[PDB]
């Protein structure tokens, strides 16, 4: 007391399946309990002050798991509209998302959208859930509607600047100063980044903690916020 | 008795050169040698246990802002190592290329870069990977402005730019291609941020952060890093 306090966290949601099995739960419900953790990880933030989060949902490697557990993981942001959202909503809080949409369900899609609706006017922090996604294929996409302006001739290969590459990633719709994380948490002890953010996320801070996610809370958040430094 | 699985392609990212010398009351440009000194242990005992690429980051684009003294003094470093350590390398059938930015070097620096190259540009052991005027950042948005410039001239479609195509424009294309991206990067001196390093190519890396300094970095460190890489 007092710390500096990352205004935008990016997080990496690791060991639902860890958590479920050391509990003798099937693999899935941890998931669940995963999002669960999310509620409190995601209102603990908005107490500090956070402005941004960035949790890392579903990775566009995540397609190849068994039918069931991509059915029931793609379930969760509908029981979150309809069980989860009114408390964000209430604590003012904004949920948007960055990713791949075409390719999702679209019971998905639509509570996704739906809870984006309900809480656009919404000033606090905004939940940014990262589903579908991938770095490098976000840079791709980029790089690709880049080449397509270019060749339509709205901008010249010079005006490629770094700037520029910025406003074209799936966070451009975050105010500037906060579009890259200043600090990323992963979670279970893995030391591997798993292509999240790897634009954004070029200077953050790394925190990485074996607590698996469905047991990261308030206080383990503020276990990372603490270590955060410089 | 068991066999530790061993990283192809090691990132380094160096620290810990100035805590180095101020904690042994050494001006803090001596550091930045004894932090080349250290690379020749460490790219020697990688070699040893069959590593095929270290990318090091030896000067990030950032790095111009220090005092133009020390700047002065690390720049002249790739001319010591032309003539006092390549060809140890050399003799160890090391590869030295260079990655970064080369047209803003000094030619001095320059040309015992190069030179190192063209030396060495037939040995077929670990390739010692110089960063150097790099930047992540600005290394992915030449890449990204040259693919602009060939659909400009039509030599690709749009519809031929891929993960696969971005990577063979990156510095890192040189390399190759089971080679190009980092299996572990090393982070010394306690630091816990990425820097811009290998952003796209390290993008699915193990790390590994020591406190260790990186001119306190030995054989014995790089053990306890390719120990720890596990999967
Ligand atoms: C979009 C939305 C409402 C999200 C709410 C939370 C949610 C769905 C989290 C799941 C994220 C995910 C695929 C974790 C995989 O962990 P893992 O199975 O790799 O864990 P393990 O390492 O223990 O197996
Ligand atoms: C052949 C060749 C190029 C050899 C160069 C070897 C060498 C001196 C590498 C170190 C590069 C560097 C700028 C270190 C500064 O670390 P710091 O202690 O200032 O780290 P910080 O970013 O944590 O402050």
């Amino acid at each position: 007391v007092p710390t500096q306090v990352p205004a935008h966290i990016g997080i990496i949601m690791d060991g639902n399946g860890r958590w479920a099995k050391k509990r003798m739960q099937p693999r899935v419900f941890g998931h669940k309990a995963g999002m669960e953790a999310l509620q409190t990880v995601t209102k603990a933030a908005n107490k500090l002050g956070v402005k941004v989060i960035t949790v890392y949902a579903f990775s566009t490697e995540n397609w190849t798991r068994p039918d069931q557990e991509v059915k029931f993981i793609m379930n969760l942001p509908v029981e979150f509209y309809d069980n989860y959202v009114p408390e964000l909503h209430a604590n003012n809080v904004k949920i948007q998302m960055i990713g791949e949409t075409d390719r999702l369900p679209k019971q998905t899609f639509e509570a996704l959208t739906k809870a984006e609706e309900l809480t656009k006017n919404n000033t606090g922090l905004i939940l940014n859930f990262a589903l579908n996604y991938g770095g490098r294929a976000e840079i791709t996409q980029a790089l690709k509607l880049i080449s397509q302006d270019v060749l339509d001739a709205k901008i010249n290969p010079g005006d490629i600047t770094e700037e520029l590459i910025g406003n074209y990633l799936f966070t451009q719709h975050l105010p500037k100063d906060l579009r890259d994380p200043d600090l990323i948490i992963r979670t279970s002890g893995e030391l591997r980044l798993s292509n999240f953010l790897p634009w954004q996320g070029a200077y953050s801070e790394l925190y990485f903690t074996d607590t698996l996610w469905p047991d990261f809370d308030e206080a383990a958040l503020q276990e990372a916020i603490l270590a955060y430094n410089r």
